[PDB]
This record gives structure tokens, sequence and C-alpha cells, in this order.
């Protein structure tokens, strides 16, 4: 709808890599998250199965091993990497309404925050889920589960495929931002 | 759709902080509530589990500990902090149709109500839920539950993460409004 | 979408209170009904629990105590209070296509029907549900329930909060319409 | 969206009653069907309860007493009463593209089909469901149900309220069409 | 939305029957499929009931008697009868961009494919489902069902009503296309 | 909505086959995936039935035989075959903003990536699912299933019909791209 119209304006104001490659990969990630990945995680808790009769053990074991869902993490990441661009668009429009360094300092800082947000969320993915591969079986001993209980994840393989996809694209977006930084560094 | 078009008009009529930072944080909260948080709370009652055989104990215990859902509280808060801006937009448009102090008094009062509504809802969150952290286990003794019954919350950790997020952003919006008040106070 | 565009036209043709305050409160009620209240009532019958083994007792007890849902009553009320405005918009447009008293008599009658419809639905709410507070427990003795059966309502407290909200706003809309009537009465 | 834009064109081409009253009542019926009535019938078969252990008896008893749902009947009726208007709109547009009696004969026939379709569907409602009141209990003896089985309808009272509403409005639309016919009859 | 805008362009480029009657019946079928029929088939497998204890017998019996759902067959048919029109629209637009027989041969062939696709899908409906009437009871003896198992269809009568409706309209569309062929045949 | 407007621009910039046939088949695949196929796979795991009492055996057997769903594979394929066209559209627009071989090399490479992506996904379909026919019965011996367990697929025949459809259209799109390559090869 209006999203592509809005992205058209920010498309008209960027650099070689920024106009084309960064914008395409950003839309690439949104399409994957929306049309494909969001329904892989639909039954994440409904189809989580634990071999026990203890009431409440399923709730605490799912919450222990999935403190925040993968799709919610990716939704937050896309929002954080798109706000610096949104700020520049309004900042330029505000400057136009009133009417080198002013735009240069904002634009350079704008791509600096995207690298930080991109790397921070990638780091969170690794430490929180201990690698990018999801297991079929999780062993849970949190109260009130008696001793250790076996619980089984829903669609672990398909979730691994989409996890590798999102991580790979995010890593590419980091490299593109770094090269854009170098092109504005050699300019001096 | 038309929401960003409407927000464009109120964007053209504000001050330095108001045009950019307050508008972005407002859109920031809406995006989190809509695309991410609204489906964390989807199974709040369906996956609420109580260790009992008493019919009706689950209904009364959920109602006792969640008198109003977090997402409904945030939906009300966003509506209340956006109506003073909506009133100004129509008030100015009405003034334009007919055609310093008149706009100054409205604008100053407009940011005064936003601070009150923002703080009031933040206060309600603290007293009603006793802090911003959701527990795995709630103990319930309301009739008809016999003695005290253990009940287990769905996704307590993910709900805590989004609760901290919404509270933190709301606190920032309060500070931005206060600074805008100071800039219009030193003007005299 | 187009709803705000349509409301813009009727905004350009009204009086001081009518242009701003009545229009805002009308949009205020629609937002509450759509984005917040409509999913409080989602599981009204699914989570209605009765302490019995009699087949069909749940169906007849829910139907006895909720002959028409609150959200359906509010949906009907908003439609009825918006059609007199819709009639005027087409009546004026028809008059414009062909091309004081003619518009005055229609406009005065237009706000007269809104008061009647607003008060009629408020009266129905009171008599049908016996006050604006929803109870946790309902006692039901309709056939085929044996003797008297205890049944438990879903989310009674949250439904009470939204009921008080909609009633309070509707009462304010009545007062605004009455004042508009007085302003057109003192004119003579 | 575009529906009101399309209805605006046919609004500009009609008569006194046709431009305003018939168009409003048509939109009145669509709003009731869409925003309110369509979710009263959502659990029509899911909450249909029969007092039996015979497999398949629930399927045949629901199908016997509800050969076609009320909402599907109303959806068909609205489509049938809106196509004669749609034909005229394209027929006039086609005539405009190429460029008294020609339009008069089409317009007069156009309101003649609406009366027939309106009355035909109203007749079907009466004979198929034996009045406009829905009962709590239906007795079913179709195979494979043993002897006669008691089955219980979901939300019979709320469905009766909306049935009376749709029938009453349809009867009014018939009267408006007849008066329009008389105005074009006295013209001669 | 944009669908009626697109259909407006192809409306401006057709013949007497093609501009009006064929276009209306095509929209007539889409409306029935979308707003009414698509939710009759919603619980086709969920409410399919078999009188057995054999695991997997329900899956194989439903798959045996409904190799492809009616609504999916109609969705494919509408796509196939609308692509020849879509090809002509782009072919003409391409010809316009570059800038009797060329358009005549395409248009004549365009209505020739619609007749073939319309008749082919109607033939598939008859052979696959053995007439246009759906039965309440199906007897199934595919492995792993022991001996012959009784299974019961959901909403057989309502599905029969919509099946007769779609078949009747499709047969009318065939006759309209044939008459258009004759009008272009007598021209010579 | 805006998708057809965007496709209109890329329609105006292509060759004979590319403007018409490749664009139509691309829209042909999207329509099938969206309006028809996406709800065949809706209950892929909900209606997956295994003849066992072992907890967790259903989760591991479904994950073993469907590592990634067919609809998710097709969603990825459509995204990958549409990005080279999207890159060209922005690359040309960027060139227009600044202002033979430059466009020729991009366009020729653009159709070269589409052939590679089209063939790669078709190869994945064959090796992963061992042909294009889905079976009613799958035998599963992954841990924790004891010995070998019989499991039954939901709607195997309808999924086979749509699988053959998508594969056949993709093979045609490969042939069209190859012919376009030959036309640009004989040019030299």
């Amino acid at each position: 709808g209006t999203l592509q119209t809005i992205l058209g304006g920010v498309n008209k104001h960027s650099t070689s890599i920024g106009k084309i490659w960064l914008t395409v990969l950003f839309i690439f990630r949104i399409m994957i998250l929306v049309v494909a990945a969001k329904e892989v995680w639909g039954d994440e808790q409904a189809d989580f199965v634990c071999n026990t009769l203890q009431p409440g053990c399923k709730n605490v074991c799912y919450d222990h091993y999935f403190p925040i869902s993968h799709i919610r993490l990716w939704a937050l990441q896309l929002i954080f990497v798109s706000t610096p661009a949104l700020l520049v668009a309004m900042h330029v429009a505000y400057r136009r309404h009133e009417k080198e360094g002013s735009l240069w300092w904002t634009y350079t800082s704008s791509i600096f925050f995207r690298v930080i947000f991109e790397a921070a969320f990638m780091y969170v993915f690794y430490v929180m889920y201990d690698g990018f591969s999801m297991q079929r079986l999780v062993k849970c001993n949190a109260w009130p589960c008696p001793n250790t209980v076996d619980c089984f994840v829903s669609r672990p393989t398909e979730k691994t495929v989409f996890t590798v996809f999102m991580i790979a694209v995010s890593g590419i977006c980091i490299l593109l931002n770094v090269t854009e930084l170098c092109y504005l560094l050699i300019r001096y």
C-alpha cells in the first residue's frame, strides 16, 4: 500500500549502495517475515508437548526455553534498523520546510546506528538460543516439573531453515553498511 | 494507509521536538503494540492453567489477577494521548475555515494533558500489577476455589519484556513533553 | 481509509460543537469498540462454564442471560446515531445538484433523532442487564437444567470497565446535543 | 474503500427516494450484516449440541433444520437486489461512450426486479424456517438418529433479534420501491 | 479496490454482450465465491465424522471422496476464464505503446478459450462428484478402514444449493459466449 | 492494490515475451498460491495423525517428512525470481535520476538469474520430496517413536494436484526465459 510509496521517497535520497542494495535486502527481510515465517511459529506453544502429568509444567518449560519468540525478535530488529532512516526523512523534510555538514553528519551517524542495532540483535540470537539450530528435544527441570521432563518442539527443522536465512541476510546488510562507511571515509 | 497521511498534517504543525521525536516515539509504540505485542497476549486465558477440579475456579482466578489485560490498557493509553493532538488539528482547521495567544494557549494545554494521561496510565500499571514483572505462579483463593489453588500464567517472560519496553518508551515521552514545556516557559 | 475522508465532508458542514466535539466523541467510541472492546467479547460463549452434566444446559443459560451481546448493542447504536448525519449529507448534496428554513428544519431534526436514539439504547442497556456491572456468577433454572445451575461468566471485570466507558461517553454526547439544541433555541 | 465511491456515482443518477432513502437502507442492511450479524452465526454448528451418543446424528440434524444459513440467505439477497442497479450504471456508461424512453424503460424495469427479488427472498425465509422466531429446542428423527433426539440451538434469541431487524428493513424497502413505481405511474 | 478499476478498462474495450452481461456474471460468480460460499466449506474436514475407532481412517476417507474441494475447483475456473481477457488487455496496451485483423483474431480466439475452459471445468465437476448433489452419507472401504465405514458429510444441503448456483451461472456464461461467436460469424 | 500499479511500470519496460507472457505467468502463480493453495496446507500438522501412544512421536515424524512446507518453498521461489526484476527497476530509475550496453548487460544478466533460481527450487522439490506425488501413508522410526509408526497425511491428493500445477507453470517459465535468451543471442 503506502509503504512502498514511503520507501520511494527515501529511495530518492541515498547513495549508490543505499538506494538499491540496502533497500532491497530490507524489503527482502520483511517479505520473508510476513508472508512465510510468521505462520511457521503460529503453533509454537499449542504443539509444544511434554511427557508429564504435572499441571503447569508445560507452561514453565516453554517459557524457560523460549523467553522471547524468534519472530518477535526479528520484528523488533526491523523496527530498530528502520527508525534512523525514518528520522533522516523527517529531519530533511523539516529542513526543507524552513528553507553539507548538517546532512553529512546525520547520514553518517544514521548508518552507524544501523550497524550497532544489526550486530546487537545478532548477538542476542546467539547467546539466548545457543547457536542457530533448534533441537527436537529439550530437557526441563524447572519447578513444578518433577525431576527432569522431556518436551518436544514443534517444527524444529523449518524454524532452523528460516533462522539461517534471516541471520545470513542480516550479516550481508552489515557488510553493505560497512562498505558505505568506507566510501564516506576515503572521501575525507 | 491514511494514518500516515493524517500524521503528515500534524507533523507540519508542531515544534522542534514535537515534529520529530514525539511523533516517532508515538509511531514506535503503535508498531510494537500492533505487529508484535498483540499476539503475545492472544492465548492469555486459553493457556491459563489451574491445578484443580473445581468448575469455574479458572474463570474467577484469571479475572482476579488480570482485571484488564495489558494490551487493552496500552490501547486506551495511546487513544488518550492522541486526542489532544486531534483536537488541535480540527481546532486549527476550523479557525482556518473562518478566516498568537489563541493557538499558544491551546498548544500549551495540549502538551499538558499528554503528560497527565501518560503519568496516570503509568501509575495504574504499577498499582494494579504490583511492579512490571509478571510471575509464573499465582495463588488464588477466591470463591469457588477450595482453599488456595495454584494457577500458571502463559508466557510470563515475553510479557515482561514487552512491558518493560512500553514503560521505558512512555517514560521517555514524558521527558520530551516536559522539555517542550520548559522551552515554552523560558520564552515567557 | 475512506471513512475519515467521508467524515471530513460532514466536518465542513456543522456548527461549533458539532464540527469538533461531537465528531471526536463519535470517532472515540468507534476506536474503543473496534481496536479494544471487540476482542474482550471474543470468547463470551466459549469460556462460559456451567457446573452440570446436562446436555444443552450451557446453551440455554447463556442465551437466557445474554439475549444480545454488549458489542452488538453498541454496533447497532453507532449505526443509528450516524444515519441522520448521513441523510443530511446526501440531502444537501442533492440540493446542491438541483441548484434557510429547509436546511434549518433538517439540521434541527437531525440532532433531535440522535438524542432519541442515544437515550433509547442507554435505556435498553439498563433494563436488559440490570445495571452496568457484570457478575461473576449467574444462577440458571431454565429447562433442561435440573433445579438451579451455577454458571460462570468470562472476563466480567474487563467487560464492566468497557461498559462504564461506553455509557459515560454516550451520556456526554447527549449533553453536547442538548446544548446545541439550546443554542438553536435561543436564536429563535 | 472504493464501494462508497462507486455508490456515489449511482447516487448522482436516481430519483428523490432512490437517491437517498433506498441507498441509505441498502447501506444500512450491509452494515448490520457485516459488522454485527456475521459473528452471531459464527459458531452455529460448533455449538449445536445433541443429547445422543450416535455418531453422525449431529451432522444430519443440523443439516436438516438449517439447509442454508440465515447469513448466507441475506448475502444472496443483497447481491440480487444490487445487480439491477449495477446493470443500469454500465448500460448508461456504455450509452455515454457511444454518444428518454431508453433510460425510462430500463429504470422502470430496474425497480421492478428489485421488488420481485426482495419479495422472493422474504417468502423463502418464511416457508423454510416457519416464521421469524428461532427455537431453543429442535426434535430430530432423521437417520441415523435413534428414535427422536433433542438438539439445542446456539444463541436463538440474538438470532431472532437480527432476523426481525433484517425482515423489517426489507419490508420498508419494498414500500419505498412501490411508491417510486406510483410516482412514475401517475406521470404516464 | 483496484480490481474494479482494472475491470473498468476491459469494460471500455469489448462488444455489446461482452461489455455488460459477461462482465456482470463474472463479478456475480466472484461475489458468491468470496462473500458466501468460501465459509460453507470452512469445516469440510473438521466436521467430517466417521463411525470407527481405526486411526487414520478419517483422513483416507475424506481424501478419497473429496480429491479436490469444490471451492478450489471454482477458484481455478475463474482464474482460467479471466486470463484470456488479461492477455488481450496487455496485448492491446503493448500495441498502443508501439504505435483490424490483428485485434479481430485475438478477440475471436479470446472468447474461444473461455468456452473451452468453462466447459472443461463443468465436465470435471460432473465426473468427479457424480452429479451436482452432495450426499449425507458416504461408505468408505479404503485401507486402513476395516470392512466398510460410514462417514458423514458436513452441511451437504447448503453445499448442494451453492453448487447448483455456480453450475447454472456457468452454463449461462457459455450461452452468452456462443451468441457472441455467432454475431462475429454472421459478420464474415 | 499497489502491486498491479508497480507491475505496470515494469510492464512498460521489457521485451515481447517479457512484457506479456512472463508477467502473466508470474501473476498466475501468485494467484494460485494466495487464493487457492494457501488453505490446502492450513491443517498440515493439525490433521497429521499417527497410530501411537508415544508422546512427541507426532512432532518428530511430521518434522522428519516435511522439513519445509510446500507453500513456504513456493513463497521463497517467487521472491527470488522477482528480485532481479526489482533491481533493474530501481537501477533504471537511478540512471534516469542522474541523467545501450549498460542496460543490455543488466537485462541479460537479469533473465540469467531467473533461470538459475527457477531451476534450483525445482531441483530442491524433487530431491527433498522424492517426486511430485504425496503419499497417504508415511512410516516413521525416528526417536522417540517405538519401532516403526504409521502416520497419515492430510489431503494428499489435493496437495498433489497443486504441486503438479506449480511445477508445470515453473517449467514453462524456464522455457520462456530461454527463448528470450536466444532472441538476444542471435542479435549479437
